[PDB]
C-alpha cells in the first residue's frame, strides 16, 4: 500500500551544459522536472512507496516524463498522458551565479488538474499527501484541486505536507498569503524558505507566528535549517558543499524529510536525511538527478 | 538600398543530433528558424541586400535570433525585441523517415504582426517583398498584416513573392483557399508544391488555373520543378541527393530563385540557383544552416 | 493477462559512436541488449502485454537493465537482480563492413537460468513463449531450462516460438543441430536465417525438410523472407534500406511477426510488420533502439 | 640499459564523464589502467628507462593497451598479446564522494603471469623492480610469479619496490598479511597507506613495527606522507588540492618517489616529487592521465 | 557617434575542453580572441558604442571573426577581410596550473596595420582610443601604426588608453621599454600588471615612477588592483573566485574600467566594474566568453 | 631490417565533425596527417617494417606526431623533434561536396628537409624509398633533399616510389613538370592520378609517354586504376563506396600497392590491396584513420 502521494504538473527542463547566457548556447540537456515530480522520484529511489497524480500531453515530451516516472517505480494509477502538450522550460546559469528561467507551460495538459482529478480512495491508507505551492498558483482549477485534495486527505486521516515554493511568476505575495491563509488550517508539515517567510511576512519571525502548522521546516540557505515541532526548535546540519545545479535541491530536501518521517525517525535524523538528499541533488546537474538510492544510505550507514 | 524585404515570425528550433524518437533524446541542438528568417539569411549570404521585419521576445532566445540575423547582415531597421516570449518548436525525424513537429509559439511576441507593423516607406525602391503562407495563418492580425503589407508594396511598385506553405496546424485548406483567392491578385511570384496544390485544389492541375499569378513556381519533390512564366513552362533540374534535414529546403529554394530574379537571370538560371540552394540546405542540419555564400557560387562558377 | 513471455540473459552493449577499430575509440555508448530482451521491449512498445523472465547481477549495469525493462512496461514478475554480475559485450563495426564482438558474460547472474527458474503458472493464458537459440547454448543448465520452459508452455497450450540464432561462440553446429533435433517437436514457430540453414544443414533446402515446424519463417538478408505455413509459402517484402547498426534487427523482425501473430493478422501482414520492425531497428543505433511504438503503426496506417 | 622494471596485469578503464550512478550513464570514457601500468607510464614520461612485463589478450582492448605502452616509450621486450582476453573494469564516482568499482578481468590473458613469465637477465643492470600487491592476489600463479620475480631481482642485485595496494576483492587481510609475511624479507622499498597498515595490523603503528623494510613510505591522505629511512622519519608536503579523479594517484606517487630514487635524490626531494605526480594525476580524469612529462618538471624548476 | 575605438590583430583560439597537455587532445574548441577584440566585444555588450579597426584574412577563420564582431554590434567601418590569412593560436592548460601557448599568426593579414590603416576622422568625437602593447610588437609597421594612431587621436582630443600586455614572444623588455619610453607622452590611461612593472623596471615601484601617465591602473593578481589618479591611489576589491580560463580576464578588466570611465563614474566604481568583467571572463572558457551584457549589470544593480 | 622508408613533412590536421563551412564550426577534431606519414602508418599496420625520416617542432603538436608514429611502430631512427614549430592545416568539406583547405606550415621545422638529412646507410637493404611530389615542392632545400634521397637509394639498389601529388599551392604545373622530367629517371614506381596527368600534360595519354617509369599506376577516380608494368596494362577493381573523408585515400592506395609489392604479389593483387586500403581510408574520418591492420587482411582472407 502507498505511503506517499504527491501531485502537480511535471515539466521538461532544457539546460545548457555549462555556465553562460542561454543566448550563446547551441546544445541543451534534457531533464524531467517539476517540484512534486522531483519529490516522487527521490522518495521512490529511497524505497518509499510513492504515487504521483498528474497529467502530461500526448506528445514526445509527455512520453518521456512517463517513462522516467515508471522506470523509477512511481505509482501512476492516476497519472496519464491526455490531449494537450507537456510543459517545458529553459534554465541558464550565469558565470557569477545570477541565473534565469523561461517557461513554456501555460495551458499544458498537466496544468489542468481540477477537483476530482483522481479517486480519493487512492489516498486511503497513505501516510502523506505532499503538494507544492506552484500547483495552486497555476490556475483557478488547480488552486481548487489543492484544497480539495488535502481536504480529502484529512478526511482520510492523511497528513498534509506542503512546500510553499513561492513562484513570483505564478502569483503575487498577496494571493500567496491568501491561499496559505485558507490552506494553512489543513497543513501538518509545511516547508518554508527564510526568503519566502521574509518576502511574504516581512521577517523570518512574523511568518513563524502566522503559519503555525503542527510542524514547520525552515530552510536557511547553507545555514542548515530549523525544524519546529512541539514548540521545540531543532536546528539542522549546515553544509559546506558548493552548488553545481541548485535547482531541485529544495525538493530533494523535502523528500528526505518525508522519507525520515515516513520511516518514523526523530526530527534530527529527518533533518540529517533532508539535507543529505538536498546536497546530493545540488551536487548534480538536472532537477532530481543525483537523488540517492536506498542502497546508498545503507552503505554510508 | 534594399533589394528584398521579408517578414514573419522567427522561431528557435530544437533538434536531436540523430534520427529517433524525441522521447529518448537527452540532447537537443539549437537553431534559428522561421520560413522568412531562412529566406532572409540565405539572401544575405548570397549578397542580396535584405531586410527582415518582425519581433521576438525580450528573452534569451529572442536575443539569439537577433544576433543571428545581425551576424548574417540582415537589415533589422524594423526588427526588434519586444515584451513577450520568443516561440520555439521541437523537431523529430524517425529512422524510416516519418517525422513530427511540436510547437510552443502560441501568443509569442513574434506572432503579433498586425497592419502598420513597420514604416511602409521602408519598401521604397525595393525589388521584392517576401512572405509565407505561414504568417497570415498565425492569427487574424497577422492575416491582416499580410494583406496590408503587399498592398503597401504594390502601391510602391514592389514585386510580391509568396510561398504558400500550407500549415494544417494553423488553418484549414478552406481558410487557406480563402486567404489565397483574396491575396492572389496582389501576388507576382507564387512558390507552390505539388502536395499543396492537390491538398488545396484536388490536383496539381486545377490549382494552376485557379492560382494563376504572373510567375508561379511549382516544386515537385525530387522531380525538379516547373517555372510558369509567360505562357512558357520551364522545367527544372532534378537532383539525386539524399535529404539529411529537409526542413528548411523549400525556403532555400525560394531564396535562390529570388536571388536569381533580383539579379535578372533567365528562368533556367533561377531554377538552377533555386535547386542549388535547396539541395545545400537539405544536405545540412538546421533550418537554414547549409545555405551557400556568394563566394561559393563564385568558385562553383 | 500476458500475451507473450520471453526469457534469456540480458546484456549491456558498449558501442563506439562511429565505424572504426575499437582499439582507437575513447568513447563508448551504453545500450541494453539481449536477444529476448530486444523482443520483449519491441512487443512492449507495440502494446503487446509481455513478460521477461531472467536475472541480472546486483550491480549498476543490472540496475540499468531493470529500469529499462520497467520503463518500457515489461512485466518483471519473474525478473530480478541476484548475486553475481551482469554480462556485457563490446561491439565494433569496421569501415568496409567487417564487424567483431567481444563478450564479458561468462559466469554472469543471467546465464544461470536452470529448470524451474519461474512459476510455470505464469505461462497460463499466454499466447506465446519466446526463446532464442542463444539461451540453451550458454550452459547445460540453460539448455535444460530451455526444454523445461517450452515443455511447461506446451503443457499449458502456449505456442512456442524459437529464434535459432546460431552462436558459434557458444556451441558447434553439431550441438546446435543436436539441441534443435530434440527441441523441434515442441516448437510451433521457428525463425531461421539462410546462413544458419546452410551453416547447419548444408543448404537452405535440407534445413527446411529436417526442421519442419508448424510455421517456419526464413529470413533471407535483403531478399525479404519466406513464411512457410500450411504447405503455403508466403514471400515477404524486400527492403532497400542501408544498415546503420544491423545487430538487433533479427529480433525486431521476430517481434513484429509475433505482434502480427498475437493480433491474428494474415501471414502477409505479419511479414509486413516483421520487415517494418526489423528495418526501423536496422536504421538505428543500439540493440533495440529504433523499434517503433504502436502510435507509429497507427499513423503510418 | 633499463633503470626500472615493473610487472602486473594491465586493465582497461570504463569511466563516466561526470559524477553519478553508473546505471544512469549512456556514455563511458575509455582509459588504460593497471597499478604497474600506471607506474611504468609515469616513469616513462619523466625520462626514466622503464620496462613493463605482462600480457594482454589478442583483442581490441589489448591492442589499445600496447599502443599506449609503446606510444609512451615503455620497453615491451617481455610484454605481448596472447590468446585470451584483456581485462576491463567500470568505475563510478558518486556526487558526495562514495565511489564504486566493478571488475571483468577474472581469467584474462594478463592474469596468467606464472614464474618464468620473462627472462631474468632482463632485470640485470636494473635499479628497481616494482610490483603491486594486486598481482600476487590475482591467482596462485601470480602469487608465485611475484616471489620468483623479486627473488630473481635480488639475485641480480636489484632493489625491490612494493606497493601494498590491499585489494579486498582479491584477498582477505589474513592472506594479505601472509604474503607480506613471506615477501617482506626481500622488499627494499615498501609503499603503504595508513588505512592499509590499520586494516592489516590494527593501527598505523603496529604495522610500522612488523613491516620493517629498509625504506617504507606511509601515505596519509592529504596529510602529506612519511618516509622511513635510517630509523629517521621524514614527513612530506601535505596538499590542499581537491580530487578530480583520485584513481591512480597512489601509483603516480609511487612513480615519483622511484624517479627521485632512481635519480639519487635526498628523501625530501623524493617525497616532493612523489606527491607532485600524485597530485597531477589526482587532478585529472583517467588512471594515469595527468602524469607529468620530463620537460614539465624542468620548467617548474 | 562612437564612444570608443580599439584596434589590433584578431586571433582565432584553439583550446582543449579540459586541463591537460595539448599533445593528448583529439578535440579543440574554437573561439575568437585578440586583446583589443576582447575589449571591443566587452564594451559592445555593455552598451558602449565601440568601433574596431583591423584586418583578417580572406579565409574561413576571418569570416568567423567578422560574424562575431558584427553579431556583437561592433562598428567595422574600418574592419575588413583582405588577401592573406587569419592568425590563430593554440592554448593548453595543465592540471596544476602551468599553461602554454603556440602561435600561427606570423605574417597574417591582420598583422599588417601600417600608419593610415584607417581614416583619422573616424576618431573624431570619440572618447577613447584603446590599444594593446601586443600590436606595436607585431611588426615595424604596427609599431608605427600605434604611434600614428594615438597621435591622430590626441590631435582629435581623444584620450589614449593603453594596456601594456608585455608579450615576451613579440619583443624583449628593452624594446618594450623603448616603445613605452616613446609612447608614454601620449598615454592618458595606462593598464599595467605588477609582474610587468617588475619585469620591465625591477620593482612595482620604479615602474610607477617612470610610467607616470595621468591615470595608471596597476592590476595585482587576485589582490585587487590600484588606480592612480590625482596623485591619489585608490585600491580595488580583491576577488576570491578561482580561475576557469584566466585568458582574456585582463582585457575584460580594461573594458570594464573604460566602460566606467566612458560613463563618467568615480574611480571606485570604475574599479568595481573592471574586476566585475574580469571575474566574469576568468569564470568562463574562451577569450571573451563570459563578458556580461548591459541588462546584467542592471539586474545585479 | 627495414623494407620501406618514407620521408616528408608531417602535418596535424584539424577537421570539423560534419560537413559545412568552417566559419561556423565551434569544434575541430585533431588528426596526424602528411602524405608520407599516412603511407608509413598504413604499412606499419600491415606489418611492413617501415621507417619515417622527418622533423616536427619542439611543441605539443610535434610531440603528438611523434607518439602517433611510435604507437604505430614506425622506425624513427632518423625522425626527431627540432627547434621550430609543427605545421598544421584546417580542412572543410561542404554539403554538396565542394571542399577547401587552409595551411599554417610555412617555415615549419618539418619543411626544412635538405640533402644529407639522414644517414644514407639507413637505406641499405631496403626494398623501397617512398616520397611524395609534395616534398620537393615545399622549398628548394626540400626539392634538393628529394633528388639526393633517391640518388642515395638508387646507389644502394633501393626501388624509388614516387606519388606525384601535384599541389598547386606549392608550385606551378611547369615547375612540377620540370622537377618530374628531372627526377623521373631515378623513379621505379610512379603513382599518378588522371587529373594530374591532364593538368600537367594535357591528357591522360601524353603524360604516360612522357612519364614512362618502370611501373606506373594511374588512379582513375572510382573507375578503378590501371597498372602499367612490362608493356602490360592491368586494370583495377572499381569500387562503389561513398567517400566519407577522401583526403588520405590516395596515400592509403599507394601504401597498399607497396605492401603488395614488398610481399611480391602479382599486379592484380597489388591493385586489389591498393584499392582495399584506399577504400577503408576513404570510408573513415581522419587522414589515415581507417587504414587496416594485417589481422584484418588475414580474416578477410
Amino acid at each position: 500500500m502507498l505511503e506517499v502521494v504527491t501531485a502537480g504538473e511535471p515539466l521538461v527542463a532544457l539546460v545548457p551544459q555549462e555556465p553562460g547566457h542561454l543566448r550563446g548556447k547551441r546544445l541543451l540537456e534534457v531533464y524531467v522536472g517539476g517540484a512534486e515530480v522531483n519529490v516522487a522520484v527521490a522518495l521512490a529511489r529511497l524505497g518509499v512507496k510513492v504515487g504521483f497524480v498528474g497529467r502530461v500531453g500526448e506528445d514526445e515530451l509527455g512520453a518521456m516524463v512517463e517513462e522516467r516516472l515508471r522506470a523509477e517505480g512511481v505509482d501512476l494509477t492516476h497519472f496519464r498522458r491526455a490531449p494537450g502538450f507537456t510543459g517545458l522550460y529553459l534554465r541558464e546559469y550565469l558565470p557569477l551565479g545570477q541565473g534565469r528561467v523561461f517557461y513554456y507551460r501555460k495551458g499544458s495538459a498537466g496544468s489542468a488538474l481540477a477537483p476530482g482529478a483522481f479517486d480519493p480512495d487512492y489516498l486511503e491508507g497513505v501516510r502523506f499527501l505532499h503538494l507544492s505551492g506552484i500547483t495552486p498558483a497555476l490556475s483557478p482549477e488547480a488552486r481548487a484541486f489543492s484544497l480539495w485534495a488535502m481536504e480529502e486527505a484529512k478526511r482520510r486521516g492523511v497528513r498534509v505536507s506542503l512546500d510553499v515554493n513561492y513562484r513570483q511568476t505564478l502569483w503575487s505575495p498577496e494571493e500567496a498569503r491568501g491561499f496559505l491563509e485558507r490552506a494553512l488550517p489543513g497543513v501538518d508539515l509545511l516547508f518554508l524558505s527564510e526568503e519566502e517567510a521574509e518576502l511574504l511576512f516581512g521577517r523570518v519571525e512574523e511568518a513563524l507566528r502566522a503559519l503555525s502548522a503542527p510542524e514547520v521546516v525552515l530552510k536557511r540557505g547553507a545555514k542548515g535549517a530549523w525544524a519546529f515541532v512541539d514548540g521545540r526548535r531543532v536546528e539542522g546540519s549546515a553544509f559546506a558543499v558548493e552548488a553545481v545545479d541548485p535547482v531541485g535541491a529544495g525538493d530533494a530536501f523535502a523528500a528526505g524529510y518525508l522519507a525520515g518521517a515516513v520511516w518514523g525517525l526523530p526530527v534530527e535524523e529527518r533533518l540529517r536525511l533532508a539535507n543529505l538528499l538536498g546536497a546530493s541533488v545540488a551536487a548534480s546537474r538536472g532537477d532530481h538527478e543525483g537523488a540517492p538510492y536506498r542502497e546508498d544510505l545503507e552503505v554510508l550507514l
